[PDB]
């Protein structure tokens, strides 16, 4: 082992699972499982947690891509905030807005995480 590889290695074993999960997402799921999702090892929190690690500890395009992903807004709120409860994301879901586009954009981003796999 290397620290560097351990990080990478663990994102590779965890990101596919979050991705498949997020990829089921819809407006209603979002409204429902947000706390769950933004909690412990839920796909939002887990995946954001995984991208942050690659941001913090790797270099080059893998770092640049983790970054682009975390900073992409999802209806105006950076994806990195979607893994948190009691903030902007929670307020937004707590507004009654249709969450179709929000779920769609998280979907997209989970698909973009494949680039991270691929860079790995």
């Amino acid at each position: 082992t290397s620290f560097s590889d351990s990080i990478k290695q663990l994102a590779a074993e965890t990101l596919p699972k979050y991705m498949q999960q997020l990829n089921s997402l819809d407006a209603e799921m979002l409204q429902k499982n947000h706390d769950q999702f933004a909690t412990g090892s839920g796909p939002l929190r887990g995946s954001i947690t995984q991208c942050q690690g690659l941001m913090q500890f790797c270099g080059g395009e893998l770092q640049a891509e983790a970054s682009a992903i975390l900073n992409t807004p999802v209806c105006g709120i950076p994806f990195s905030q979607w893994g948190t409860i009691g903030g902007a994301a929670s307020a937004y879901v707590a507004s009654g807005v249709d969450l179709t586009q929000a779920a769609n954009e998280i979907k997209g981003l989970a698909q973009q995480m494949q680039k991270l796999l691929s860079l790995m």
